[PDB]
């Protein structure tokens, strides 16, 4: 079962939670960092800001590429911020967007934003997905982010910071603390979904293996007897798929 | 469960089964279906032509794109063929070959033609583990490529030519009947494929539909009350992945 993040990855990620770019105005580096997202396939988005779904305004939300995470000031901005690419990113079809757990982001960019998000890669239900088809019955909890962190890389339980402060994401200048965290909290989800991807797709592509190799690695005689029985599948193939 | 192609699209396939290119000699026309295979992340090859396993040699080799059907003629090119770009192709991480039950062409190319057939999209452990998916026990029958265009496109049960006359498979000039038959039995292999692909991917891109939806979509009460039982499942999300 065990699956670790390599140290050499792990330190690529840990340097771009460092070089994260605070945005709070529609400006030079505003557009640039709409560029830049405009040009993935996929980009992620943090849940962060948006955990009292409808009942509250995002004060920030965080956006990120691969190779360079965002934090826009919504606070500051307001509408003028969705209205200057950020609606456009999060309503398409195309980029999709990564996220752990969406609903509640969701529900507050509808009804407090007017962006209704769409086209999503959704970690939590992907870690649903690979446990219903591992132990056939799909649990009943779902994993946090941090959950998904630990079980999918080997990070530290506490690694996400789940309790930012409610007053002191309103209050301005916005701490780096809150901002160092807003970003370690992105910085991951680009590769445990990919991570995850390939796990939810893995019993396919060992099922293919196992027929490439089912009879091409047999002797003659078991060759030519697995010919003739074609119609069933091979012995191997149950294993090889879990 | 009711899945049926549209008339439009069978019909541009039905064109393209009459379409096909034969190609008897290392020429101009063999280099220009080896760049055009080469030009494509997904061509397909028919077991067509290897129903013996390591027992046979190869008198034909059916590949295509999704535009252009091409028949190698291996009884006369032999080695040659392989060598001048086929055994790179499907020896390739890229470009994957789709296949329906490749597990006696691996067979064959290896042991006859020395050709190590790997990267491959195979349409019938697509039907297994859609199934397994879906009816939680994988069962114990596969599924012909027939039966899959049966199911998946709603095709006619004899749609597919099952059993090639051995003899005149090795005689020459190699019949326009035969001909016509390996183009029809290959030229639904990648719509089948993409219908296939779909259907594993879809108990994913459902859930994170119902997750979108899940709270965006309740009114002010049961929006609150979803938002303090996040750790557990939508009550729909069973639903929404059947």
């Amino acid at each position: 079962k065990v699956l670790k993040i390599s140290q050499t990855k792990y330190e690529e990620i840990l340097k771009i939670s460092k070089k994260y770019i605070f945005i709070n105005q529609v400006d030079k580096s505003f557009h640039e960092a709409v560029d830049d997202l405009n040009q993935q396939d996929f980009i992620a988005v943090s849940g962060d800001g948006a955990n009292m779904g409808r009942k509250c305004k995002m004060p920030f939300l965080v956006l990120s590429t691969d190779h360079q995470i965002y934090i826009f000031d919504i606070q500051v901005m307001q509408y003028h911020a969705f209205e200057s690419g950020l609606k456009k990113i999060l309503e398409g079809d195309s980029p999709k967007k990564i996220a752990h757990d969406c609903r509640k982001l969701s529900d507050c960019l509808y009804h407090k934003h007017n962006v209704k998000l769409k086209s999503v890669f959704d970690t939590q239900v992907g870690d649903l997905i690979i446990t219903k088809n591992k132990k056939v019955t799909l649990p009943n909890k779902v994993k946090s982010l941090g959950e998904c962190l630990t079980n999918y890389l080997g990070l530290q339980q506490n690694t996400i910071d789940e309790k930012l402060d409610i007053v002191q994401s309103t209050e301005r200048p916005l701490s780096v603390k809150i901002k160092d965290s807003l970003a370690r909290n992105i910085a991951f989800l680009h590769h445990l979904s990919e991570v995850i991807n390939e796990e939810m797709q893995l019993p396919f592509y060992r099922g293919v293996e196992c027929y490439i190799e089912n009879i091409r690695s047999s002797d003659d005689f078991k060759a030519w007897e697995l010919c003739g029985k074609l119609n069933q599948i091979p012995k191997e193939f149950r294993n090889a798929i879990d």
